[PDB]
């Protein structure tokens, strides 16, 4: 519910530059980042944190270096389950390891919220398959 | 922890890489408040309200943590949890002083913040 088409693919990942984007840009941002967080909100809301790096030895990770990222509304909920079942269990074989996403600022509610793009749970299942392959 | 210092930049709070000594005294606007169970208040906070052709970015938004029934308990004294008391914070600056608590992400939480004050600033400033 977001015309998407328009918008450019970047590599820019700087999680921290990320989160100081004032204005909505018209860019779509590929990031391979850690995720180490997920809420859920009934059926209603995912919420995923990301990071660049897990931190080190006795380090913390300061907000601005975790991006929020937003599966919101049935709709999208749905779209990113498929034939699954929401509840936390999915998520566990995802935490502390490294997934591609695609992300893009969506505006709601003056707060940006960032959001991914045809993402389900079972494409980041196979980039795990991939991964420990 | 014990250094109490005045701070206009919510931004940099967030950049704070390690944990300080620090206590941190904001006056800023209440723009959203989240209960988990009776068991979590998250109240996020600006420094300036958006223009009408604007947005707020994260980096510009300090969540603020009441984690816990004894936390809770604490802020609420006789008062009963619900969205309703937050009512007449939205959008409207409060004092609040906030420290960085400990897992491995950074998390702010108030200091001897409860309801009952936060209701005696908006009368003192509807004065």
């Amino acid at each position: 519910s977001t015309d998407i088409t328009q918008y450019e693919v970047v590599e820019d990942h700087n999680i921290s530059q990320l989160n100081h984007l004032q204005h909505l840009t018209p860019k779509i941002y590929v990031l391979n980042v850690y995720i180490i967080d997920v809420e859920i909100v009934y059926d209603q809301e995912i919420r995923i944190k990301v990071v660049n790096e897990l931190p080190l030895v006795g380090k913390y990770v300061p907000p601005v270096d975790i991006l929020e990222v937003y599966i919101t509304g049935k709709e999208e909920v749905q779209n990113f389950l498929g034939d699954e079942v929401l509840t936390m269990d999915i998520f566990t074989p995802l935490l502390n390891e490294t997934s591609r996403l695609r992300v893009f600022q969506r505006p709601s509610d003056r707060i940006i919220r960032w959001s991914p793009i045809e993402c389900t749970i079972q494409e980041l299942r196979l980039q795990r398959m991939f991964r420990l392959r």
